[PDB]
């Protein structure tokens, strides 16, 4: 089969590439750059740090957490794994990376800033991250209690509890300050239940599922953390405001766990930690629908076997569902035929990514993996031009791309956003399901590699 450690390798290092502020001396690429160093600044705080969320450099809380914390779902189903691949290092750097930055995002109780950058702005210049902040300001965006934002503090607590249990083996003080802002940020959400200060985002990361499974999401990731009862009690309080399928009383599965539902990934989490039926079917649901089918219903597939829920993002959707049968069939309380369905899936839906259909979607991997992905640091224009230079500068390893439409149609272009788009939730969850494969499969990755 495909080199599942080089993939899982260079996923994890795809990372490296989306860092802003002042990099580490760690840094294993020589392209990157110190970048972005006034962040905060109109506002008097350090707020450098973080990932740049695509190929723009805006700093979208929102996705940032939700990958944050898929990352440390990753190290908390797989340390073992990752640690022989000798990529468990690199990955909890970058876990940290993002959690210092949310908590300096966190400078009171109540007070939380989930963006650095304007998106409109920000997105009329294509210069990369080492010269963008000369071209236009970047301002700091926050939510308080006159003007709230559940949806981003409740995601940015399930981030700061994953964070601190896998370091809880490692570095117990930074685990406690974790999980000290993890309590704080879920109670400003519960507290407000409202999103009507979280507006900067508005048509790029906008909550339309609502913040009632972000609840559920942190209150399960804080309850594994600590062990605090309340936040399991809660959690499981706000499954009644989960998504719900339409036309049925089910909760809901035809959809997929991502930036913007997470209530999938938190019916796994509760079915794990109580073993109540009631997520267990939710679960199985969901996963049913989208490999043998569920009431004569079946997620859409291609021709060449990719689980095609969307256009926009149809691999990070395919790979995050995967993700989740991985960690559902490694269960013992998985029903055995299951196991084997769910496990099968995913690994069709790794080697979908990986080369299956002829090419690869992963950028410097494989065979003729794309090369023109709509990413501005990694293109490098000297002149504020898409097409100039018509080839990239640099390679940007590890990046799943959107890929390709429900035919198994794609071609490079680095003007398209939507099929050749790049971006931190889109690599989170097949980080984790590269973690599976190559635990079961094994493939070497590549000694001392450096980009
Ligand atoms: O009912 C169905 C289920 O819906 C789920 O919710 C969905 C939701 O409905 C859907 O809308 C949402 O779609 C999101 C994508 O999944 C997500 O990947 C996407 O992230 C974008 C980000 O929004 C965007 O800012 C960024 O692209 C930038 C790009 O970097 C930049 O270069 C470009 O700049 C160009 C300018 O646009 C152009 O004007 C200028 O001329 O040229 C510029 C370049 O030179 O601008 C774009 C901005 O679009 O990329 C990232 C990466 O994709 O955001 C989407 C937000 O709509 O997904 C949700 C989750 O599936 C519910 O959750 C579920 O319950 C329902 O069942
Ligand atoms: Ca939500």
């Amino acid at each position: 089969d495909y080199n599942y450690g080089e993939a899982l390798q260079k996923a994890i290092m795809f990372y490296e590439f989306q860092m802003s502020g002042k990099l580490p001396d760690n840094i294993r690429n020589n392209w990157r750059g110190d970048s972005c160093l006034g962040d905060g600044s109109d506002v008097g705080l350090d707020l450098t740090g973080g990932w740049f969320d695509a190929g723009d450099h805006v700093k979208f809380n929102l996705p940032m957490a939700y990958t944050a914390t898929m990352l440390a779902w990753a190290v908390y189903e797989y340390k073992d794994a990752l640690q022989k691949s000798g990529q468990l290092g690199y990955l909890m750097d970058q876990i940290k990376w993002a959690s210092d930055y949310f908590i300096r995002c966190h400078p009171e109780k109540y007070v939380y800033y989930y963006q650095v950058g304007n998106g409109d702005m920000d997105h009329r210049w294509w210069v990369p991250a080492e010269c963008i902040d000369v071209q236009a300001p970047r301002p700091s965006y926050k939510v308080d209690l006159s003007n709230p934002g559940s949806t981003v503090t409740a995601g940015t607590a399930a981030a700061l509890a994953a964070t601190a249990l896998v370091f809880k083996d490692t570095d117990p003080a930074y685990a406690a300050l974790c999980i000290r802002h993890a309590k704080e940020l879920f109670d400003f959400a519960e507290t407000t239940m409202s999103d009507k200060g979280y507006t900067a985002a508005l048509n790029f990361y906008t909550s339309h599922s609502g913040w009632y499974d972000e609840l559920s999401w942190a209150g399960a990731w804080i309850y594994l953390a600590d062990g605090d009862e309340t936040y399991l009690e809660k959690a499981e309080k706000y499954v009644d405001k989960w998504p719900i399928e339409s036309q049925t009383t089910y909760i809901a599965y035809s959809w997929g766990h991502c930036w913007d539902d997470v209530h999938y990934g938190a019916a796994l989490l509760l079915a794990k930690i109580t073993n109540k039926s009631l997520y267990k079917e939710a679960i199985e649901r969901h996963l049913d629908y989208w490999t043998v089918g569920f009431n004569g219903q079946r997620v859409r597939y291609t021709p060449k076997g990719l689980a095609h829920l969307t256009d926009w993002g149809v691999l990070r959707h395919a790979t995050t569902t995967a993700f989740l049968a991985c960690v559902y069939s490694d269960w013992s309380e998985c029903p055995r035929e299951k196991a084997n369905i769910y496990i099968d899936f995913a690994k069709k839906q790794a080697d979908y990514a990986l080369g299956s259909s002829g090419r690869s979607y992963v950028v410097g991997f494989g065979v003729n993996p794309p090369q023109h992905p709509h990413h501005r640091t990694a293109h490098s224009s000297w002149c504020d031009s898409q097409k100039v230079p018509e080839y990239h500068r640099h390679v940007l390893y590890g990046a799943l791309v959107g890929g390709p439409d429900a035919s198994d149609a794609y071609v490079d272009d680095i003007g398209n956003y939507v099929t050749n788009q790049v971006a931190c939730d889109y690599n989170a969850g097949f980080v984790g399901l590269l973690a599976k494969m190559y635990e079961k499969y094994g493939g070497n990755p590549i000694p001392n590699f450096m980009a």
